[PDB]
């Protein structure tokens, strides 16, 4: 589509108000209160401890987005709410949305006006490093990121095979959602994770909980300045490229190729747009979101990625969907 | 319609990114640069001082929203962008979105999680009054609001008749973006804008810079504390109820009755939702925005309104649109 109407501009301009309506409602557990059938405003005010008038304002907003129904002054969850926003639901990501997206991503995006001009102010967050140097920000971010990545990680295990005596290197593997999931799926797999000190310290705990402390080690520090383990059987880079400066992209590929045994696989998972630069929409929006605290980010597109991987010397290069409408999986092999 | 799937919820959850893509682009004159025809990423960088890789990211975001087209490594304005987001377009409104909605409203909506639980930090902006203690602040708000209320003000200069010997009382008046457009349409018209000292002073510049400095007055104070000029022919209230605590509503209804000449009309312009609580969307969202810095605000519906009016004494009250899909106009007449 190509917009023609002022209304269509308005819808875009005012989307942030929609997001915050959804987000506020999650913070006060609105959808969970409705899980047992429709409630009135005052029935809602009671269950949530909100004032009847604020709840009315919030629910009216939600209804006008179709997030809930409003029938005879009674509110009820939409099918989407039932599945995605109720604590416990099959596809729940309410906590992901209100913790990381709302409390962190929303505010940070107030920086893009300066970030896209490569003119951040001194007091702004200018990188993951700077950002995660606050241990409360590292946690707020990582807890939701970990829960959110389990699904995709389980999706990933189904695609690739890492059985046998194999070593995995996860550059920027956060708190181990991928490495842990992979290690639970493949018996003889040993993993190494590289990340920032505050992220690694939380990671250690997830790895203990899972009883994998004997199979998953952390190598702490900035991945660009720290040494990686050599002769790995596979290397994973999930949401790394998006949060790193454009000038670093080739060297990461070259380093990766070099730390891989012959026959080894490079796996890159990230927000990637199609080369026609038309979408997917969420990949592009997330790319812009990372630019806000990564002002030297370059947009990844699928054919650049394929090309650079071949330029780097990899083979059997493929790029395709991972999370539908949002991320792609690129896959490459060091010759054997 | 009700949402069912992930895409539809994501669309809501990530709408803020969409909004910011549009805003960033405006601050940097993207669409204005594209007005002379499609441009490569490189050519775009030349015209804006922005770095190529970053224009590419901004432009890709926008193309995926349909705001620009993307063809052969070139970007061009969508017809909507060409019409409404280019500097000097008959219907340009890019600066309003850029300055008020982005620079101010977006930041203020971060207070919403605490505001709907009536629990703002002392740090937070907790009312129009508190907000406008800062002259720097009162200026940037009205700057883009006053110039944005001209439209609605014109559409109301086409509607009612303020002809003859007529006095006006614009309670909660702002920098008089209404009072000004009214008289200027109606040769013989008075004026009496009540408001806040920090904003008054700005509008005095707006009236002086229009030539009306002797018809329009100002009655400094907190409309709820300060007394207004009695016996008027018309008492406007635009966006007032929206940013005032909901317990001042009924009493604002009685008060406004007094200061009119029996036979004089009252006008309420504001965000009002249909009684069934389903929209319009922009009206519902704006009430939520205003609740961010008005934690005591009440949601205005069309029925409650028409209802309480009549209940206060007014007659032949008429509640109807006004800026479709966003605001309504009430209209009553004093016995
Ligand atoms: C978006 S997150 C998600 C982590 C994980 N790979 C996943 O898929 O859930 C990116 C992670 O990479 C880390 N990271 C970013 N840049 C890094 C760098 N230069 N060196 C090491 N770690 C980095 C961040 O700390 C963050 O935890
Ligand atoms: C959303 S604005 C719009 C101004 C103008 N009436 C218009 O139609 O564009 C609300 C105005 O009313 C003022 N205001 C809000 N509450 C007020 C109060 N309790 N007393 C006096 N002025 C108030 C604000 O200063 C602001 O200028």
């Amino acid at each position: 589509t190509l917009l023609t109407n002022a209304e269509e501009i308005s819808d875009i301009a005012f989307g942030f108000m929609g997001s915050k309506a959804l987000f506020a409602a999650l913070h006060h557990g609105v959808f969970t209160c409705l899980a047992d059938g429709p409630l009135s405003v005052e029935e809602m005010a009671a269950a949530t401890g909100l004032h009847p008038d604020r709840v009315q304002t919030l629910l009216t907003a939600l209804a006008s987005l179709g997030v809930v129904s409003a029938v005879e002054g009674r509110f009820a969850n939409s099918p989407a709410a039932e599945s995605f926003l109720v604590k416990g639901a099959k596809y729940d990501f309410g906590d992901y949305l209100r913790l990381q997206v709302d409390r962190q991503m929303y505010g940070l995006l107030d920086q893009i006006e300066d970030a896209i001009a490569n003119n951040l102010p001194d007091d702004a967050t200018s990188s993951y490093a700077d950002w995660f140097s606050d241990p409360e920000q590292a946690k707020l971010y990582s807890n939701s990121q970990h829960a959110g990545s389990l699904g995709p990680a389980r999706g990933l295990a189904k695609l690739i095979d890492l059985s046998g005596g194999k070593k995995l290197l996860d550059v920027g593997g956060g708190t181990g959602a991928f490495a842990i999931t992979l290690c639970k799926a493949f018996a003889d797999l040993a993993a190494t994770i590289v990340d920032f000190p505050n992220v690694a310290a939380l990671g250690k705990g997830y790895v203990e909980k899972a009883g994998l402390s004997d199979r998953i080690e952390y190598v702490i520090g900035d991945a660009l300045r720290t040494e990686w383990p050599r002769e790995q059987d596979a290397i994973l880079m999930s949401y790394l490229f998006s949060g790193v400066a454009g000038d670093e992209h080739d060297s990461l590929l070259k380093r990766a190729y070099d730390h891989l045994v012959p026959g080894g696989r490079l796996l890159i998972h990230d927000f990637v747009v199609t080369a026609d630069r038309t979408g997917p929409k969420l990949a592009a929006l997330w790319q812009l979101q990372h630019t806000a605290f990564t002002p030297e980010a370059r947009s990844l597109d699928d054919e650049w990625l394929a090309e650079q991987l071949k330029k780097t010397g990899f083979t059997d290069v493929k790029v395709g969907p991972m999370i539908p409408g949002m991320t792609m999986l690129a896959e490459a092999v060091r010759p054997e």
